[PDB]
């Protein structure tokens, strides 16, 4: 797991459980690669995005749909969604974990970048 | 004042000075037209970015230059801004401040919507 | 104004209105004593808490509480407060800002330190 | 586990690994009961603090020393520790991982709570 992306529910203190997430590459010129998407598990975790070999130096966004999640829960949020674009792998491999806590005004985003 | 941006340093606990922010509105085409930016001041805080009469509702985006802040100081982060993307006034005019923290592998970004 | 508490509520995006503050200084037995006590204003802050004179060396506490501010709302919350302990002035007087920001399962809390 | 304590580095975006973690559970003679402790592992997370037995209902406080770990990295932090404290148990038992993401000058804690 080169890539793992996590969404926690900070309003009711759980994962956030079938959030859809899409990742994308920005490409040489300028434009946004689709590059893996799925929904999180029962535990707020989405893996098997990605191989080491495909996961190589760049520009990357994940694009997180908030919305759905709220709405699906019985809330109208006013953030739309959650866009968290980051670089990797500049510095040599690493596996890395882009985890987003949510709430209907607000987000945070954290990175862990470990070594294998 | 309809539109503020506020941003707090939380790895060297100060004011995030000089930092550049571009708004951002939602076309009919989809599209992400340019609507404002400025740079922060000395106490963190970006004011007199538009006005009640071009604040229409619609969907805004706030981008905020996160990755030349740190590089300014030395320090290469993980992402390439901070962001929010939201509804705005439609429930009637508000006063919206985006409240952002940040630190080189971490931000929040926070919607506070006012009457007063 | 040498200390002052401005706090957010990221769940409502809103200011948090009406939130006891008490803040402690660690004093030469190991024990915390009450120094200062305030209520946020409708604006999230509060001013007004010690003097220049008041405020010397040392270790303090600053506890806002965040499980009144929830239950206020209907709100269940997870934790008793939210808290931040720092080491003051022990290089020379500064302003410090502690910037909360609130949700009923996270909190932040942040020292923001400024010169005469 | 029941209690699981997981501590990260918002400077480095890295796990905070060997962090004195202490827990103590509040008294009916209001005093604060030493509950368990221990150090964070290489991937920053502390396992084993207690069993399903012994973590009945009450108040708790997560003491992290912030202090001990920056000094280790070559860093002098004005924040000196972190003291988390929450209601456990108090709708039946659940599994709780607080995690908390550290700077010299800030934190930010959350909590998620499952239902096994
Ligand atoms: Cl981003
Ligand atoms: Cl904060
Ligand atoms: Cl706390």
């Amino acid at each position: 797991c080169p890539l793992m992306v996590k969404v926690l529910d900070a309003v009711r203190g759980s994962p956030a459980i079938n959030v859809a997430v899409h990742v994308f590459r920005k490409a040489a010129d300028d434009t946004w690669e689709p590059f893996a998407s799925g929904k999180t598990s029962e535990s707020g975790e989405l893996h098997g995005l990605t191989t080491e070999e495909e996961f190589v130096e760049g520009i990357y966004k994940v694009e997180i749909d908030t919305k759905s999640y709220w709405k699906a829960l019985g809330i109208s949020p006013m953030h739309e969604h959650a866009e968290v674009v980051f670089t990797a792998n500049d510095s040599g491999p690493r596996r890395y974990t882009i985890a987003a806590m949510l709430s209907p005004y607000s987000y945070s985003t954290t990175a862990v970048v470990t070594n294998p």
